[PDB]
């Protein structure tokens, strides 16, 4: 079918203690796997099966109406997670961006420290399941969030927000409950340790 | 302030193995506590602080607009969880209802087994955080679900569904991840073991009053 589960760029325990191996394993091999399987089933009937996922989710307006929900959720699931594994890494940096990106950040947010707050807040104040994102939007950076597996690539009409994600954090409870339980903020603070800013800079460039 | 955290009807470990003690504890003393605290902060400015929570959530259309979301989420949170603790119990029944309620269930769903499937599916197919409910609606029972801390008492306009809940299961991942991780269906199947059907009957009776 269209989609398969990407292999991770690192081992299930590469991100310890920030994220636990068990969680990485379940998250990847079950949660992501299902988004993939279920998207594949949706794409069954359709003209859309050979599209790149990140293209597919920009065309939910074009797909069969009675598939739209299923694809939004599961194609969304797949796109969101495929990104997430790639913007994390072992042994990064204290870790921060530099270059064109650090400059972008400074202009849009004031500083990296300021950006980190604005990001953590979008993430904290996201109620129920969702994601928080750093997007490029008209060449300028902004921070935003989405419900469930919604992505800014799906446009304002569908996701409530818009822009191109270059960084995202899963704040579905499955992403952090085993290690941090209710302590979402503890999870968010640990996150910064494992961001791969090389990859995020990589995408700043593209998205420009 | 308006609200406080209710005490549970049973010990944190009363529902083992179906739900683990640690989860009950965090679920009650953190998750619910926050819904209570946050609701109290919202109610601060307002004419609505002395309402019963289950009345308050039926008047979100009446409250200040800029408080509406905070209250839907947090008063919702508080109402949902206050109910949830009360419809579970230790050492129930194989556990099932009887009386006026078993009849009601038979007429609306065909049988208890059938009802359990309809309920398990509403719960399973609920995407992201939310709840599954057994509601009374025009005297007839139905099964429905809601996003996040939405409750059918908020009406169709806000919750997407309507009716009076007499049973609900939390399918926020916080409710089951420690014990079941991704296995929501395993969680749902265990739940039937700790339903208190006496309390659910009790509500059927009340909710029948128009
Ligand atoms: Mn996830
Ligand atoms: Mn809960």
């Amino acid at each position: 079918a269209a989609y398969t589960l990407p292999q991770l760029p690192y081992a299930y325990d590469a991100l310890e203690p920030h994220i636990d191996a068990r969680t990485m394993e379940i998250h990847h091999t079950k949660h992501h796997q299902t988004y993939v399987d279920n998207a594949n089933k949706a794409l069954e009937g359709t003209e859309f099966a050979d599209l790149p996922v990140e293209q597919l989710i920009q065309q939910l307006d074009r797909v069969p109406a009675d598939k739209k929900g299923a694809l939004r959720n599961n194609a969304g699931g797949h796109a969101n997670h495929s990104m997430f594994w790639q913007i994390m890494g072992q042994g990064q940096g204290a870790n921060q961006p530099s270059g064109e990106l650090l400059d972008a950040i400074n202009s849009a947010f004031g500083s990296f420290d300021a950006f980190k707050q604005k990001f953590e807040d979008a993430a904290k104040t996201r109620f129920g399941s969702g994601w928080a994102w750093l997007v490029v939007k008209d060449g300028k950076l902004d921070v935003v969030s989405t419900a469930n597996q919604d992505n800014p690539l799906m446009g304002e009409a569908i996701a409530g927000v818009s822009g191109t994600p270059i960084l995202g954090v899963d704040v579905w409870e499955h992403a952090y409950y085993l290690n941090y339980q209710n302590r979402r903020p503890d999870y968010l603070a640990a996150f910064w340790n494992v961001v791969n800013w090389d990859e995020v800079s990589k995408r700043y460039a593209a998205a420009k």
